[PDB]
DNA sequence: AGACCTTTT
RNA sequence: AAAG
């Protein structure tokens, strides 16, 4: 249809090119809108392209590309490894990535843009078959609603699925067949392709001598389909995620070092419930290898990983006394019947490790359930608001005090935000014209050279702008800070030492709150929950008990394997395969909470349909033998693509839940439990085969939830109280009755304070030192006077340019600033013996010359009060030099001229700031080195 | 006796001109007169009214024909003037040093040198009676070569009288002596201002006349302590002088005075809680708040009234009420706890984050003695030395390959925050930082590579040599799984005998393994010094959740016959720290020994037990009798304190003999260990041990009058016959010395010139000017020759100290200036007159550059020490590239507040080593959730 | 063959 | 300069 002819043609003159140039050569043709199946250019393969280490070399002279724009270039390390590294480098895989619907012409549905070559973390499938044989795209689903579409035909969804799954796709000399799809402004889904055949493929192992292999065979290698025909084919397709999961290959274990359990840990109450879903033990030696190959400073107590068909958490055996390598699996972890024979089905693959915990706070989503469970809902609301007002008042107060002393404000500006990542990537603080491009680095840059925010109004104004903006972000983003809270990986107690409703929490280091610190939790009640929390029982109050038996297990929370039901299931139906629990030991949050029982979930079979058709049932429609199994696999893919590309009712029903519970001000009434139970059965929609369409979502809303098809937005979604009377919902109350008035009071104070000759000014006699010293010379000279007059006028012309291009009002703002800065640097002695001393030519950077100091000093005096931004935008660099030189005092130490790189590697000494202000306040001798 | 004639006019004379003067100037006007040798009584005189309201010493001192020292810090001076000698706990100290005068004419025997006004942490007595009323001196001991003949003939008793029988007059004040302790060997003596011209029979210059006999009665309440031996009583005055941070004044109803210590459950009567009591969690929180601590301290070392010792948080305190308890073992005298200064918690130290310790020479003999396989123990300790050396050198050699990595390493090798805070800048000697670490980072921050510039290479070479030479001498073999930790008793009876509880306030790191507590392992506990074979004990670490709150402390059981602390060289829980080791390679071969059968040395150890009471029956009863007895106690105890200490001689003897015998467990070793154990407590326990007693003990039990030779390891090289067999000889000469020489050759081999075409670019710039200008050539020429004269002055093996010598040469270096050389437009551009710091002008750069060219190889230490600051400026100017960022000129103060960011180094080097797409280390790449995976599947 | 050690305010 |  329109879809046909969408893919780029491979010109038959690159048929010998390595696929690395072939991918990058096919990109330049696209971006430069040039056909490649034409003799118009007379193009032919330059053998110089093989052995290349830069894509730029390949791109470099002909008519059709002369002057056209260049596309983003793949980085050299990826290209080198692409050409000479067999697409793998240090556990990373070179990725063939691509990504849209704009011309409504009846005869190409999509505009395809190939994305550059790039490194990403490999997976089992790329480590077994080669990264070059995998290709991913981002394509918009036919089952979305926002209109960008021609959709406007009934069977388009089937047609789109037919294009991707029915047959092979030709690109870069390789035949790509689709094997997986999952959801990643329009909703776009990620589709994965495998290179089944190619030009350089042997019809029977380096990148260019790949034996032809079919997707049906690749998937049969991963899932061992013969022994898993009993599985529903939609769940079988979902297990392909385990093969695509970006994991760190750790080690390969031998069959005799693997303990396949046939039974899970079941409830001691005979209820049959599994108390260890997704969790197994590993040896202390295996954990040590995880540390060694990943570069960690400590043996991880627990890891999230995969191992053959097994998926979940693995935790150190506290009772491991030897140093023999081993690992165990359970049925709850094993997602398909696997023989664990190939070394890739026996490699421990780590997704992440349980690392040090940082404070989580209390996100607003939990407050309705915490309010539903408060023994006194009026005190809890009062306490949460008092906590918020105090935190806000503390934040605003701590800012104003730091402004009084420049060493203290430097801490604050450093603590407030973070530029390390930018400093590492640029090897320096990046500068826009004459100042750092960020406002935080500009404040610290200028204060490092002696400028005071309480004295220099340019600094006062910038510090004013950031606090205005922090205030404006605090009333769109509401944050209830709870120091004694963290998200922690959930682990089960294999050793039966934890009683029902007892939990073990030990930290790997000091967990700091303002007034207390912890290395473990003991003899206190804690609140555990999984986010999001829906049912009133989705948050549970339990007893933290520190068991010395488990002391070695750190940065995990351990739940009891006693009792009727595992605690992880009561937390929104969770388990121990990577789930994290919100853990709160803040007494003010815990002591009000009363536990609710698990609700009676309603029967929603009338609305929720499950397709449980097995691989066997899908295969018997084709017969028996290899070719039948091979066809059923391709069917499994196609039938699963319709389901994956279906609408996201999990998101729609969750947004309805938020609104329903808001307008009703209830999370425990019958509508809320029905909705919570519904979104619970929709988390696994693709996996457990839940077919749920708009019409089923229509009945349920009208029949069972209150009749409303569409519910209003909650008021807290707006940034101003558009409600009637005092807020009633707890979140509305916290945003508009507590936070908003408090933020406003500081903003009012800000303008009122902004409104005396006693204050911060633009003028600084230090900054005009060079202007005056020359005037003394110029007034007694003729030559100096001419240079001075020419320079002063020259600065004026650039100031005029700044006003038109940057101040008053196309080309982007940084580019305009740079254009004026180019003219600013252009002011020079050459354009008008003294000239040599000012120029200092032996210096490569003209900006480091004395001329630049005089140019800055002269521009300052002439424009410090009419055009302040112009002087600092162009010459703050030299203004800071002048300030540091002028403020130096003989015998009072020595200023230091840091290089750009060495500067970016320094940070404020927190212990210096505290200790220095202490000495100034007369507390000269207090307790040392803490 | 005359000494007595030379003990007349010792203290400076107080004229009538300064009678009105405040103690602050009267002290410091006296100081200058003495330094410049101008008599206070010179008629060749009016008080300056300006001096009374002065806030700076230079104003005092500038106010004259005769005048052509160290100045009291300007803040301390204001406190002495207007803050009543007391600024936020710190006290202004009146100090002085006395030496024997070379003049042998029987003129003053001692030469006084009043030390400048300074700040020190106050104490109970200064806070109660005023810091102005206390004077402290260092005086030579009269019981000591170099001793003057007048003292050598006849003298000790004549000096002691001069100190104790009368008041001495200084700065308008009459000072009586009240305490003395051992600081030629010198003794520290403390005085109390009993009267003065300004005194009357509160303000500093309006002080009621108070006597030493009463000052001591307030502190010790002597009426209720006549039963104590008067020497022990005198030693308790040190509790009133302990430099302490006053935390809070507790009320009487909050103080629980226990009357019976915790005793052994076996009926032996042994005390299991000596020096240790409990405190409320609230009291601990105020300690945190008053001292500015980040966390709540579990345990503290302090004093409360008559109580001295450790106070630990009560783990059962669920309330918010402030309370403290005292025990008999803590209370050093009968106290009523009525005055608020006798009810104030005073803290000397708080239990804090522990650091890894090192093995010491004292512990190794005992460790070998108790080893079941000595060969294994030796191999392990040596192997620990060889691998510890190998890491140190490998960590540094790698670090030298990148300036950002070596700056990180230098910053981590030494912490200079205190000197930075103290000065508000990095202290500079001439044109480079004082410290070597700070010199390296200063030059690296301006663009110098420590592997390309030889001057930096030589500094790091010299610095690593000094540490290696220290490891040769000390053998402080670092052991990661070890630390010194305050000892505490288990009030709650959950620990069994030989079970200890150790929990850390944070992660304690040892290479591969890290710990927040100790559990299920054996540990070694020992107190330094270790002498007896029983002075180290193998015990079991058991973590008890009931004691989880107590951190950075080691808890011992209160069950069992004898407290484990007592088995550690007779230690207790009043401040004692234990060497704690959980290294399996060190712990698992140790076999405990029973406490030693100490021999009777009463024959030579004479214990004066005279009580205050018997000392007073020579006077009768009543206040006048008490006052006399208290002044008797001072004089008699000064006699005992000023007496020679033989612990150094007897410990040095035990070392030399036990080395000869290679045994710390035979009869002479038990004898000498028992002897040194009594000598440490001599002043408190009143044991007289004369030279004759040491002579008699040596001749009857220990080898006689023979002077024992020094052990081999006291020498740098093995001059011994054969192969080293003593474990210290073995480790220093067979292990350390060869391994250090091998790691050193590798270090140098890995490591580069003094020349730098950038550092000589200003020289070249004016070389091209001086050719087309005879005037510029004259300046240029004059400047060159001026530089050489300074270099000659710098250079040879000098009574003046090294910094003073360098500063002198530096001042003639800065003297070079554009003095007349005729084109003024140029002289001004070089001069940069507007700048106040002349070392910031363009001339100082050229002076540095020109010096560099004429002397990069010749005398290299000259140009760097003088002009290294300007050499750094030229480097950072030259190495700047257009558009590649901006160099930064940072003030001295702001520079001292920055530090290297470990996370920047690790991220930058990882990004640069190609391998930056691997696992995100949480400590390098930090709702609080970090890395949870690379994708979604 | 010649007068202690340890780690911190 | 302390403390053990
Ligand atoms: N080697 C050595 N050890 C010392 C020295 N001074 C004190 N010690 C040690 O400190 C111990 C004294 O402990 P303290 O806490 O001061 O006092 P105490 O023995 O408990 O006695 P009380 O003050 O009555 O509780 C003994 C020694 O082990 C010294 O100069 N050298
Ligand atoms: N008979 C069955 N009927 C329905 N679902 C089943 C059946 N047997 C197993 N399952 C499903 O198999 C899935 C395998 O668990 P899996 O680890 O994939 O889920 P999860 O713990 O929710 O995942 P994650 O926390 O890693 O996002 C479960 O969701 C479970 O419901
Ligand atoms: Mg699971
Ligand atoms: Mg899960
Ligand atoms: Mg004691
Ligand atoms: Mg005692
Ligand atoms: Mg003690």
């Amino acid at each position: 249809a329109r879809l046909r002819n969408i893919w780029p043609k491979f010109p038959k003159w690159l048929h010998e090119a390595p696929l690395a140039v072939a991918w990058e050569v096919t990109r330049l043709f696209m971006h430069c809108k040039v056909d490649l199946e034409d003799e118009s250019l007379g193009l032919k393969y330059d053998p110089s392209w093989s052995t290349a280490r830069d894509v730029t070399d390949i791109w470099k002279r002909l008519d059709a590309f002369r002057g056209k724009p260049f596309p983003e270039k793949p980085p050299n390390d990826v290209f080198v490894t692409a050409m000479t590294g067999n697409f793998e480098s240090k556990g990373s895989a070179v990725v063939l990535s691509a990504v849209d619907y704009p011309d409504n012409s009846p005869t190409p549905l999509y505009l395809v843009k190939l994305k550059p070559l790039m490194f990403e973390q490999g997976c089992r499938l790329t480590r077994r078959f080669g990264p070059d044989r995998f290709f991913e795209i981002l394509i918009p689903s036919p089952t979305s609603t926002s209109p960008s579409p021609p959709v406007s035909q009934p069977g388009a969804v089937e047609e789109v699925i037919q294009w991707l799954t029915m047959g092979q796709h030709s690109l870069v000399g390789r035949q790509w067949r689709a094997f997986f799809a999952k959801d990643a402004p329009i909703i776009k889904e990620r589709v994965h392709f495998f290179a089944e055949t190619g030009i350089t493929f042997r019809p029977d192992e380096p990148v260019e001598q790949r034996t032809e292999f079919k997707v049906s065979q690749m998937l049969d290698w991963l899932l061992q389909l013969d022994n898993n025909t009993w599985q529903p084919h939609l769940k079988l397709f979902s297990r392909i995620q385990l093969g695509l999961s970006k994991t760190y290959a750790i080690m390969t274990l031998e069959p005799h070092q693997i303990r396949h359990h046939k039974t899970d840990l079941l409830s001691p109450s005979g209820t049959g419930e599994v108390m260890n879903d997704g969790v197994g033990r590993m040896s202390r030696s295996v954990a040590k290898r995880i540390r060694d190959v990943l570069g960690l400073g400590d043996v991880p107590s627990a890891v999230q990983g995969r191992f053959g068909s097994a998926k979940g958490m693995w935790v150190i055996d506290v009772d491991d006394t030897g140093d023999e390598d081993w690992i165990e699996t359970y049925p709850s972890q094993r997602k398909w019947e696997c023989d664990f024979v190939d070394k890739h089905q026996r490699t421990l693959e780590v997704r992440s490790v349980a690392s040090e915990l940082k404070s989580a706070g209390l996100n607003l989503q939990l407050l309705p359930v915490l309010e539903d469970r408060a023994r006194d809902k009026v005190k809890m609301r009062q306490a949460i608001g008092d906590r918020l007002i105090n935190d806000l008042q503390r934040q605003f107060s701590e800012q104003k005090h730091a402004l009084n002393r420049p060493v203290e404000f430097r801490q604050w500006v450093y603590e407030s935000y973070s530029s390390r990542a930018t400093r590492v990537s640029h090897g320096r603080v990046p500068f826009l014209a004459g100042l750092p491009d960020s406002q935080e680095e500009t404040l610290n840059f200028l204060m490092n050279s002696g400028f005071d925010p309480k004295k220099q109004k340019y600094l006062q104004d910038i510090a004013w702008d950031l606090q205005k903006r922090k205030c404006d972000t605090l009333k769109s983003k509401l944050n209830i800070r709870v120091g004694r809270s963290a998200y922690i990986y959930m682990i089960a107690d294999f050793w039966g030492v934890l009683e029902e409703n007892e939990v073990h929490v030990g930290f790997s280091s000091k967990f700091r709150d303002e007034e207390e610190s912890f290395t473990l939790l003991s003899d206190c009640d804690v609140l555990v929950a999984r986010s999001p929390a829906h049912f009133p029982s989705d948050i549970q109050r339990v007893r933290a008990v520190f068991k010395p038996e488990l002391h070695s297990l750190k940065d995990v929370i351990i739940f009891s394997t006693k009792g009727d039901v595992p605690l992880a299931k009561k937390l929104s139906g969770g388990d121990y395969d990577g789930d994290m629990a919100w853990v709160c030991w803040d007494p003010e949050i815990v002591d009000g909470f009363v536990n609710a029982e698990m609700p009676l979930e309603p029967d929603l079979s009338r609305y929720l349909k499950k397709d449980k058709t097995t691989f066997k049932q899908l295969m018997a429609s084709h017969g028996t033998g290899s070719a039948a199994k091979e066809q059923t696999t391709y069917d499994m893919i196609q039938k699963s693509f319709h389901f994956a590309l279906q609408p996201n009712f999990l998101g729609m029903c969750t947004n309805y839940k938020e609104r329903l519970c808001y307008i009703n001000n209830s999370v425990s009434n019958k509508p809320a439990i029905i909705l919570s139970s519904l979104v619970g059965n929709l988390v696994d929609q693709s996996k457990q085969g839940i077919v749920f369409n708009e019409a089923s979502w229509a009945q349920l809303r009208r029949e069972l939830l209150g009749g409303a098809l569409s519910l209003p937005d909650p008021m807290y979604k707006s940034d101003s109280w558009l409600g009637r009377g005092e807020p009633t919902h707890i979140i509305d109350y916290l945003k508009f009755s507590i936070a908003r008035p408090a933020i406003d009071k500081e903003l009012e104070a800000f303008h009122n304070a902004m409104k005396t000759e006693d204050g911060a000014h633009f003028w600084d006699p230090d900054l005009a030192s060079y202007y005056t010293f020359f005037k003394e010379i110029s007034d007694k000279s003729r030559s100096s006077a001419l240079l001075f007059t020419t320079l002063k006028n020259r600065i004026g012309e650039v100031e005029k340019e700044y006003g038109r291009l940057v101040k008053n009002k196309k080309d982007p703002y940084p580019v305009r600033v740079n254009q004026v800065y180019e003219k600013w640097c252009a002011i020079t002695p050459e354009a008008m013996k003294v000239i040599r001393l000012l120029e200092l030519s032996f210096l490569a950077d003209r900006e480091m010359n004395t001329w630049a100091l005089l140019r800055a000093s002269t521009a300052f005096k002439l424009y410090y009060h009419k055009s302040p931004k112009f002087v600092w935008q162009m010459a703050g660099r030299q203004l800071a030099y002048i300030k540091a030189q002028m403020t130096s005092r003989p015998g009072e130490g020595a200023p230091a001229l840091m290089t750009a790189f060495m500067y970016a590697g320094l940070m404020p000494d927190k212990k210096f700031t505290k200790q220095y202000v202490a000495r100034l306040e007369g507390d000269g001798s207090e307790y040392p080195d803490p």
